[PDB]
């Protein structure tokens, strides 16, 4: 096709290799490219045990609310929120939305543990449909990133269809859905991602990822003016463990989605 072209010219251009699914929803059409490769999730896992948690609060009513305790040694690689309330508690909403909006790893792991482990949230994933999701390690161990290794990693097909499901479809409860697709509205780290690529008049809601070999990802839920909604998963990873995080490459992927 032609935007399989230009995808592939971009990540011709940029060194690394590049994951893209899109669903329009208003003929149910797919863009995809590699979008049956693995990829390492990073921090696009969080968006997953957010949705598992809530699911949770369907039957626990009041679980959103609960106080959680914020520890020292509950700490790890980056805490931007949690680091804020050490010896006090955040509720599981705060911390849903630190994970979610700030990317906050040590909220990322009270999720995991509401959840029982990591085999909590690849639960939530395979109750939901999505056979692909794999969720194997509590941060920051999950984003080495390596490449070939198959833990805490999904395909570009499968993310797209799941984040469908969970904010556009009823994989949750409409109380719930809302609050995920509010979190995600609220998002502060995607400004130069796939936000980046879009038209302005375009509200977004998105979780970004970050990792090892300049793993740089973005999934997101697009509302254009007029038209039905989208999804668009954008995941990129690199040769070397080093890389340089290259958020660009995931706006001009979405720019070039946008376009076709």
């Amino acid at each position: 096709s032609a935007v399989q072209q230009k995808l592939a010219a971009l990540e011709k251009s940029s060194g690394g290799r590049l994951g893209v699914a899109l669903i329009d929803t208003a003929d149910n059409t797919q863009v995809l490219y590699r979008g049956d490769e693995r990829f390492p999730m990073c921090s696009t896992s969080k968006v997953m045990a957010a949705a598992a948690v809530l699911k949770q609060s369907e039957t626990q009513k009041q679980l959103l609310n609960q106080p959680v305790e914020i520890k020292p040694a509950d700490l790890v690689n980056y805490n931007p929120i949690a680091e804020k309330h050490v010896n006090g508690t955040m509720t599981l909403a705060e911390l849903s939305a630190a994970a979610l909006q700030y990317s906050d790893n040590t909220a990322m792991n009270k999720l995991i543990a509401q959840l029982g482990g990591p085999g909590g949230v690849t639960a939530f994933a395979r109750a939901i449909g999505d056979e692909t999701f794999r969720l194997d390690r509590t941060e920051s161990t999950l984003n080495t990133a390596i490449p070939g290794d198959p833990r805490d990693t999904t395909t570009p097909r499968a993310m797209a269809q799941t984040l469908r499901q969970l904010t556009l479809g009823h994989a949750l409860g409409e109380t719930q859905r809302a609050q995920l697709v509010t979190w995600l509205k609220g998002n502060t780290t995607g400004a130069a991602s796939i936000r980046a690529g879009l038209p302005t008049s375009w509200t977004v809601g998105d979780k970004t990822g970050s990792g090892d070999y300049g793993t740089t990802n973005d999934i997101a839920v697009i509302w254009p003016q007029g038209r039905a909604p989208l999804v668009l998963v954008t995941y990129f990873t690199q040769p070397q463990q080093n890389a340089e995080s290259r958020r660009d490459v995931l706006a001009s992927a979405a720019r070039i989605i946008a376009e076709g």
